[PDB]
């Protein structure tokens, strides 16, 4: 068995290796990459995702979100209050000032030292979620606006034909911006470019050890827990790396830079913060093995999750039994 201990594994495909997206994604598999949930995937040195960067100041943010902690600094949960639109401009200034910039560090881990200690007593303002791409058209290599769908990879596989669409999305980070632990929608795979900035630190716990992790965070949010059966669908709990060492929970930690892709797999739970300020660029995707993921992906019913236009098609063919009841918490 490769990667029996489940290591984050890095890679360094040649320009050639570069060409076939689906076919690099098998290699890593094949060499274990997928047991640690999270795998690093540096360009070859030919490759380029976009001429500059320095056209992007007047991409809007409409709704920047200021991530709000409650709990200890070692076991939270975040709130997102929203805020006026700025423009890519103004959020950059922003996460230059005094209020919001980097501290003086000495290296990675110091500065994880410090947002351990002091995430909760500051509310970062984070540009999520906002669709669109950085990508030049004209780069054909990984780029994330131009893979395969997951709706053509679900008629590939399965023969049936759904509506739905597949877009990727942009992050705007500064200081302390925080990514809470999940898995993704249905369980899919992720890939997130890191096109300009600061870090993102990220944390992932192996699939083969996912309820290790949900076990551990039914015990430390009570309250959630009985609110919902899946609430770490709702992508607000926070648990530090030294409360998991102390609950025996399996997990790895490694630095994104920019211009580096990571890739998580399916049901590795992952989280993690951005060092400053910094702009990422996510999609989802799947692949063959996907399917059987996606199939017993839980769910959230509560209300809390609500998700893409495209789950829909997912729940109701891979899930048909739970679709009704996930269908009541989306409307
Ligand atoms: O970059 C972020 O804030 C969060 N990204 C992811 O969870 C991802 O790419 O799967
Ligand atoms: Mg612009
Ligand atoms: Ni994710
Ligand atoms: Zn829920």
């Amino acid at each position: 068995a490769q990667n029996p201990n489940c290591n984050i594994m890095i890679f360094h495909p040649t320009k050639e290796e570069f060409n076939d997206f689906d076919k690099y994604i098998a290699y890593m598999e094949s060499q274990g990459a997928h047991r640690a949930g999270l795998a690093k995937i540096i360009p070859p040195k030919e490759w380029k995702a976009r001429e500059t960067y320095d056209n992007i100041s007047e991409i809007l943010i409409a709704t920047p979100l200021q991530q709000v902690a409650s709990g200890r600094a070692g076991v939270f949960t975040q709130y997102h209050k929203k805020k006026k639109a700025m423009t890519v401009g103004e959020y950059r200034h922003l996460a230059n000032s005094k209020k919001y910039q980097t501290p003086p560090h000495q290296n990675f881990e110091d500065l994880e030292r410090k947002y351990w200690k002091n995430r909760i007593y500051n509310s970062p303002i984070y540009g999520a979620d906002i669709s669109g791409s950085l990508f030049d058209e004209n780069t054909k290599q990984w780029n994330l606006g131009h893979l395969g769908t997951i709706q053509d990879l679900l008629e590939k596989e399965c023969g049936v034909v759904i509506e739905g669409v597949n877009t990727p999305y942009l992050y705007f980070g500064m200081w302390k911006t925080t990514f809470a632990w999940h898995t993704e929608d249905m369980d899919l795979y992720s890939i997130n470019y890191l096109h300009l900035g600061e870090p993102k630190t990220w944390y992932v716990v192996p699939p083969e050890h996912g309820q290790r992790l949900e076990r551990l965070a039914r015990e430390l949010f009570p309250g959630s827990s009985r609110g919902c059966g899946a609430f770490l669908r709702h992508k607000v709990a926070l648990i530090s790396p030294t409360v998991l060492k102390e609950n025996g929970i399996p997990f790895n930690r490694i630095t994104q830079e920019a211009g580096e892709f990571m890739v998580t797999f399916p049901y590795g739970y992952h989280a993690g913060f951005n060092h400053g300020f910094n702009c990422a660029e996510a999609i989802n995707f799947a692949t063959p093995r996907w399917i059987d993921y996606g199939k017993m992906a839980s769910q959230c019913s509560c209300g809390e999750a609500r998700v893409t236009f495209s789950m829909d098609a997912f729940v109701r063919i891979l899930q048909p039994e739970r679709y009704d009841l996930w269908k009541r918490g989306q409307d």
